[PDB]
């Protein structure tokens, strides 16, 4: 029905819509088997009256792993559970502008090689 | 000295590491007016017995205003500030593959149109 | 009369004698608008039982501007106003270098790189 | 760690970080007795509504001497101590330019053969 | 960027500032997993006032094993830790020598044969 | 008796089992005055139930001086003393090879310029 598609370079994931308020809706990749299955969680709210908007994100990446073909019967379970959340902040009269400039530095910022290579390698940011 | 550059396309905005503390570390584009700078605060700490790492980014983009062509006689000021702040955790023995993996996505996932369009005109996900 | 004199790289500016009280001196340069000049105030005092000399310097560099052109009816104005001041402190029976050193440091200290880009672009002195 | 280093014509002087609070640094010259080392004490704070900021430096050159030579049971000791301490105060909204032109007066203002006269001989300004 | 080296005879372990209050500063070997990388911690503060300065030593040597080879999933873990921390006391005047003396003593005790032989086999000092 | 020998480059200070009790253990340079004479002071326990076992060594250098040349009429005076323990920890099934590891770190760790620097001039650590 309603999904969210993206690629890891060559690879494609997808994610689908299982439970949702127009408040909060939560997307999950129906392919393994019910655990693990990668999640993700979208949010919003609004601070005082009209003030401003919170948008929430979180992505729930769990390792999963299954050995009933080596250890008699044991199942296939969760070895632990990494994430990453976002907490965007935004002003009611915001310029279509001030907006826009602010995801696509977010964009690009990601992709940065320095940032990757703190998060996978732990290597301080700058150069 | 450290820096950070940043792609907008053929516009490119770059950052200068002004601190560096413990757990803390700053950069901020100098130029232009004091009070209206981009941020970008990164942290990291380590909770429980080395259990699991923590990371921290906050990025403040302040959108500023000098009158000081209309009303001769004035100078910049703020009008708000928007942000978006990333909560990344991960876990001590993690694999380099899930470590990597998490990163990836994250970085398509921003990159979507989908996500472009809810930030900026606040449309909600799936398609 | 008694005058002080500044290059600024290539330009020069000097200083004039504005009021002369027995412990403290004061100069402003004689120019531009009569409102907001530069100023200086040098006082020296002494300490307790002559132990010591307390000297004192006060800099004070006005932003003016003139709407004169722009505005029917308005003059020249002070938007604000930014200041240095040193507080040495010198003891009586010092050694003849011992002093000098002492001002030799100052000296090359603020010439530093690091100092004006704390100053201008306002950077701890990391490095 | 985090360093400074002066020039003193010729010869070259090093100060290392001893400290690192929220708001203040402190510097000292690892070198000879560890008793009197020169000292700088660099903090930074805000003012009221962030009108604006006041930045602080204290220098403290101690004459210390050494009489385990001469005296049989004597050890290093501070005869006395100098400083020169600033307190500069910047407006939060302040000029690129107007910022820099103090910082190149007080730089100027200090290289002045009469300043220096009046640091060690105690000579009033005038000329 | 800010290092330390050491030799094993034939081999070379380096280790990396990671984190750095001019206080406390801290070392890791960057090179195995996350976890286990073998640490080492600095600090320094001031008994009393002034009356002397303590140097404190930690130095972390997990023993890790990794075996996701042999058993199924299971992930590098921690076996045990083993340390050897340092206490220096420093006195304020010390004498340049006094300290060295030392220095020297501990550097050559160490290297005892009879040391080693106790802290590996626990063999009782003195022959 | 029992003794332990070191290295001063040419120098050799000779260290002699004065006392054994059950976990102490201490040994002396009985040679010079009384009270001036180099202390080290060897312990060894086992917490819990044979969990651990945790080593410690003080070490102690007192500079002492006498007058006697100059001021015929008296005799050695304590001016102050300085200190280095230890606080080896040691699990009970460790490896050979661990604990041979740990020692022949720490060994070279010492015989660093670094250090030595560190602990003579207040060095601190890295390059």
């Amino acid at each position: 029905s309603k999904t969210i598609v993206l690629s890891v370079g060559e690879a494609t994931r997808t994610l689908t819509e299982i439970q949702s308020t127009a408040d909060r809706q939560i997307f999950e990749e129906k392919v393994g088997p019910l655990v693990g299955r990668l999640r993700l969680t979208a949010s919003l709210r609004q601070n005082g009256a009209k003030t401003a908007y919170r948008v929430n994100l979180k992505l729930d990446q769990a390792d999963v792993v299954d050995c009933s073909t080596s250890v008699c019967g044991e199942l296939p379970k969760v070895r632990y559970t990494q994430v990453w959340s976002h907490d965007v902040t935004i002003v009611a009269n915001s310029t279509e502008a001030s907006r826009k400039s602010l995801y696509d530095l977010t964009k690009s910022l990601v992709a940065t090689s320095q940032v990757e290579d703190l998060v996978v390698n732990l290597v301080p940011l700058g150069r």
